[PDB]
């Protein structure tokens, strides 16, 4: 039974690569992180920075989350990310994703002690 912080790591961290270098990156990563078990998760972002750099965002710019909560933080610098989004021809169990690599600021919600990311809100 997964902690919120561990779920964030599984869904959103990929420090092992600097960027998505292939159109099939999302198909592979969404499957290997178990995000296509039982359903195709429609949208998911992977961050290509160290865990420490992503955890550090919880001490950066405090901003509102989309849902109105005030525990969101925007990274001061841009970060390498990959957005994964289901295509129109995707349907479980043959989930299919579009891969879009970008360099953007990330916005995360933080909670707990230690105070770490638990939700990926957006990128800018
Ligand atoms: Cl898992
Ligand atoms: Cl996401
Ligand atoms: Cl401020
Ligand atoms: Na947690």
């Amino acid at each position: 039974k997964e902690t919120a912080a561990a779920k964030f790591e599984r869904q959103h961290m990929d420090s092992s690569t600097s960027a998505a270098s292939s159109s099939n990156y999302c198909n592979q990563m969404m499957k290997s992180r178990n995000l296509t078990k039982d359903r195709c998760k429609p949208v998911n972002t992977f961050v290509h920075e160290s865990l420490a750099d992503v955890q550090a965002v919880c001490s950066q710019k405090n901003v509102a989350c989309k849902n109105g909560q005030t525990n969101c933080y925007q990274s001061y610098s841009t970060m390498s990310i990959t957005d994964c989004r289901e295509t129109g021809s995707s349907k479980y169990p043959n989930c299919a994703y579009k891969t879009t690599q970008a360099n953007k600021h990330i916005i995360v919600a933080c909670e707990g002690n230690p105070y770490v990311p638990v939700h990926f809100d957006a990128s800018v």
